[PDB]
């Protein structure tokens, strides 16, 4: 209910937005369809058009017009921002050469830089280069400010999730807005692009940028922008606020543009007709510059451009159908497009299994355009699963195409060539970051990262303290000039314990057999040397990783490796070895095919034994440490330890054997050796974080020996490849991966032919941040560098994504 009959005098653009059914004047008035009468003719002005002509320099102030070129007009915040420049004599922003902002130039009676953060929908970063011929304030924005070849989007690259995470620092499964469309089943509610229900405040997690702001003490702008009003008179509003006076005036702005994502859906992301948008955005943003230079704050606010996801080629032609997979398909009800959710058409169905769904999608044509996952078993980096409002059954989307339920949905409904919501790694996904300003590095170009970040990164603009979220605060401290955020190491929880020799062999009842009674005091104070820790500076070379959690566990030293063993989880946490460019691969000799020793500094009781693996006809096992790589035959019998092995069904096996026979040795060759730490991964639950003990579903049959979710290994090196892994003297470089431990290898089509035609193919979409690892180990890496703190939360965050340029 709405009494429209009120008025907007003076509350034009009202930031305090009032309560029904007292009729609003703020930008989102519109879409609630609530603004008061007046609104129109007082608020959205359009009388002569944005821009001032010399006809009317130094006219006489008439109220009815958009903007104003009167002497006046400065003072009172609202000339068109082309006033100057034609009324003046100056030149537009654009023209002027860059020169470094060292520090604020701002007016008396600014208490901090404000932030003007201008995002752009659908803004592809191909963009910047393809289109710079036509944006000629957005490269100079780009080539004076700091600036990433690109900004990674969240998972689904969609409008409101990316959106949202920038406001937030949250991936989707923990801010709510997991797509555009969504059902909650516990509030029974649907939330969709069009309608109402999306303002209902339940949605919406976590604490964005302006209430983070708001209950700091920092005024901010309304971020939110009806349709209806046209960009002019948001960056002309934008200004006017700029004006207030310092307790009124806010320190926070945003700027929201649909385009180009609107035409980018019609004519495909590079269509002909997409210049003409490029080149209206960029005349936007040269309006907001020239606007905030004649304010004599175009040296004194910080500018962000950034977009929310890019935009890629997808017909109606390419549409895959679950009508031709499914025979029970209006059982089904599904969230289609660029991604697939589904769900039951109603939870009266008991015939409804979604494993039979599962199994009826998996590799049924050969060139299949999408592929379906229980949630739990996505790649761990798209962090999409915690939330009641993710369905159980995913479906991943190739690039260029659509699923949709049967032909119906998609011709009762080519309109659009241009379509986004891939996975967030794919190139035509990824969007664009420009930073300038007094705090914003000059002429710097940084590395690629992701969108999560910002939020942190804004919050130091401003002064603020971040709410918790999912950004790694500090690393992105390198694109700033000043405020830059510096972090203390957690603090270690538990120390290890470094065992002895304790048990004698007779103690251990395995059910394990090893032939290795196979007999010196020269090799033997030097194996007694690397059981003490003689060679854990080749093998450990970024120091020991620490434990953020309270357990029981002991440092394990090896001539080859290094462990910390769980005493609880009955494995390593991590083991951690190097590999030179010139190490050689064995084979495993056939007297130790079968061979696990015990470990006697380890207890029979905090021990695997092979008797439970015998009789768990489902799982087998692997070696941390592979024994592929051992240095010589006597360190090989290291590598067979109980304390080496962990829990693998067949099928992984598979996986990692090729891995660790074939890849390591490859990857030490190209990047001339490398340092790995491989471990399991415990995540029944499926949130992104370390299992505590009770939260295992799995044991190998009769025994306490617990079923990791996952396995990782991080693989690092010299960035200078000119140098060996183990005497690097600058940055490092880092891959890293969390491959599922399933017990088929369903996931890659093409898994009945060699190993080198799936395994690497797999281990790409599974490929991972360090920091990712972290959460889920609880485990804090590169503790013993010699590089700087922030530099090395940078490399945590780091994600080899496999794509070209
Ligand atoms: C990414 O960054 C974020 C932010 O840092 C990380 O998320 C945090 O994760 C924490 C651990 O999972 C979690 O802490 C829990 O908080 C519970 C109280 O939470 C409410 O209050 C906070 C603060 O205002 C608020 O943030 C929460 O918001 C969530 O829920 C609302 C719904 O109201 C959503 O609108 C919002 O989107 C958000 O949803 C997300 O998180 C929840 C979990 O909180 C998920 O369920 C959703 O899917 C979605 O992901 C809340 O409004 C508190 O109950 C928890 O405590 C339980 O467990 C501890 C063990 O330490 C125990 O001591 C407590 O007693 C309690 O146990 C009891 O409850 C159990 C469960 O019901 C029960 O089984 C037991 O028997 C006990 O009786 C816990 O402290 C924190 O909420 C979130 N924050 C956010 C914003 O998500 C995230 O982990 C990072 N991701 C990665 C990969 O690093
Ligand atoms: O003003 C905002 C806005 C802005 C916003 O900014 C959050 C900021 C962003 C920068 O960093 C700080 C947080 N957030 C939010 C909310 C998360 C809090 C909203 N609008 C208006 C508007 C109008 C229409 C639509 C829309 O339906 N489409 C256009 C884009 C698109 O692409 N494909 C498609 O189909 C569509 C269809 C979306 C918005 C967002
Ligand atoms: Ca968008
Ligand atoms: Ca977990
Ligand atoms: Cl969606
Ligand atoms: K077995
Ligand atoms: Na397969
Ligand atoms: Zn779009």
């Amino acid at each position: 209910w709405t009494a429209t009959s009120g008025s907007c005098k003076g509350r034009c653009f009202e930031l305090q937005e009032v309560g029904p059914p007292d009729c609003r004047c703020d930008n989102l008035c519109k879409s609630y369809s609530s603004c008061c009468h007046d609104f129109d003719e007082l608020c959205l002005k359009t009388a002569r058009g944005w821009e001032c002509t010399k006809d009317r320099c130094g006219e006489v102030r008439n109220e009815e017009n958009a903007c104003h070129c009167s002497e006046d007009c400065l003072s009172r915040g609202d000339c068109c921002t082309n006033y100057q420049v034609v009324c003046k004599g100056e030149s537009h922003w654009v023209d002027d050469d860059c020169e470094e902002i060292k520090v604020p130039e701002c007016p008396a009676g600014f208490v901090r830089p404000p932030l003007i953060i201008f995002s752009v929908d659908g803004f592809r970063a191909s963009y910047m280069k393809k289109g710079s011929k036509v944006m000629p304030n957005i490269e100079k924005l780009r080539s004076c400010g700091t600036h990433a070849p690109y900004m990674r989007p969240v998972y689904p690259t969609k409008t409101f999730p990316n959106l949202y995470t920038l406001a937030t620092g949250l991936y989707p499964e923990s801010h709510g807005i997991v797509g555009n469309s969504m059902y909650d089943p516990v509030f029974d509610a649907s939330f969709h692009l069009r309608g109402r229900e999306k303002f209902n405040h339940r949605w919406w997690g976590g604490q964005p940028l302006w209430i983070t702001a708001t209950k700091q003490g920092v005024r901010a702008g309304t971020f939110f922008w009806s349709v209806s009003i046209p960009h002019e008179r948001r960056i002309l509003t934008i200004l006017q606020w700029l004006s207030l006076p310092d307790n009124e005036r806010p320190s926070v702005y945003a700027f929201y543009s649909e385009q180009p994502d609107f035409s980018g859906h019609k004519y495909g992301p590079f269509g002909p007709e997409m210049t003409n948008p490029l080149r209206e955005i960029d005349k936007t943003v040269g309006q907001l510059m020239d606007g905030l230079k004649q304010l004599r704050l175009h040296r004194c606010v910080n500018v962000i451009f950034v977009g929310d996801h890019g935009m890629e080629d997808v017909t109606c032609d390419r549409t895959e159908f679950l009508s031709n997979y499914l025979t029970n398909v209006d059982d089904i009800t599904l969230v289609p497009g660029t991604l697939g959710r589904i769900r039951a058409k109603s939870i009266n169905n008991s015939k409804y299994d979604p494993k039979t769904i599962i199994a009826a999608l998996t590799c049924k044509k050969p060139d299949q355009h999408f592929k379906p996952y229980m949630k739990q078993h996505l790649p761990k980096r798209l962090h999409y699963a915690n939330n009641r409002r993710i369905e159980d059954i995913h479906l991943l989307v190739d690039r260029r195409w659509h699923v949709a339920r049967k032909p119906l949905d998609v011709y009762k409904k080519c309109f659009f060539q241009g379509d986004h919501g891939f996975d967030n790694k794919v190139n035509s996904m990824q969007t664009v970051f420009v930073g300038y300003g007094p705090t914003f590095k000059y002429r710097t170009k940084v590395p690629p990262f992701e969108n999560i970040e910002l939020y942190n990164v804004m919050c130091d603009l401003l002064g603020l303290k971040p709410a918790p979220n999912n950004g790694t605060h500090g690393s992105l401290n390198h694109l700033l000039r000043t405020n830059t955020f510096r972090p203390t190491m957690p603090d270690e929880v538990s120390r290890p314990n470094y065992p002895g020799i304790m048990y004698l062999q007779s103690e251990f009842d395995l059910g394990c057999t090893c032939d290795d009674k196979v007999e010196n005091k020269l090799e033997e104070l030097n194996k007694r040397l690397h059981t003490k820790g003689s060679t854990k500076e080749r093998h450990l070379l970024y120091g020991r990783p620490a434990v953020l959690y309270r357990t029981s566990y002991d440092i394990l030293y090896h001539t080859d490796f290094e462990s910390g063993y769980s005493e609880i989880f009955l494995m390593p946490l991590w083991t951690s070895y190097t590999i030179s460019k010139q190490a050689e691969v064995s084979s495993i000799p056939e007297h130790l095919t079968n061979c696990v020793r015990p470990d006697v500094r380890v207890s029979p009781g905090f021990s695997q034994n092979c008797l439970a693996y015998k009789n768990d006809k489902q799982m087998s096992y692997g070696f941390l440490f592979p024994p592929y790589l051992s240095s010589s035959p006597e360190a090989k019998y290291d590598a067979f330890l109980v304390t080496n092995m962990v829990p693998m069904y067949p099928a992984f096996k598979r996986v990692w054997a090729y891995f660790q026979r074939v890849l390591v040795k490859k990857y030490a060759s190209e990047r001339n050796g490398v340092n790995v730490i491989s471990g399991p991964i415990f995540d029944y639950n499926y949130d992104g974080l370390r299992d505590t003990e009770d939260e295992i579903k799995q044991y190998v049959e009769g025994s306490s020996i617990p079923v990791p979710t996952h396995y990782y290994s991080i693989i690092t090196s010299c960035l200078d490849f000119t140098q060996p892994a183990d005497k690097c003297d600058g940055p490092l470089s880092v891959s890293s991966f969390i491959l599922p431990h399933r017990p088929d290898n369903d996931e890659s089509c093409n898994s009945s032919e060699d190993e080198s035609k799936w395994v690497e193919e797999l281990m790409k979409m599974h490929t991972a941040r360090v920091r990712d690892i972290e959460h889920l180990t609880g485990l804090d890496f590169y503790r013993k560098t010699s590089r700087s703190y922030s530099e090395i939360l940078t490399l945590k965050t780091y994600l080899h994504t496999y794509e070209s340029e």
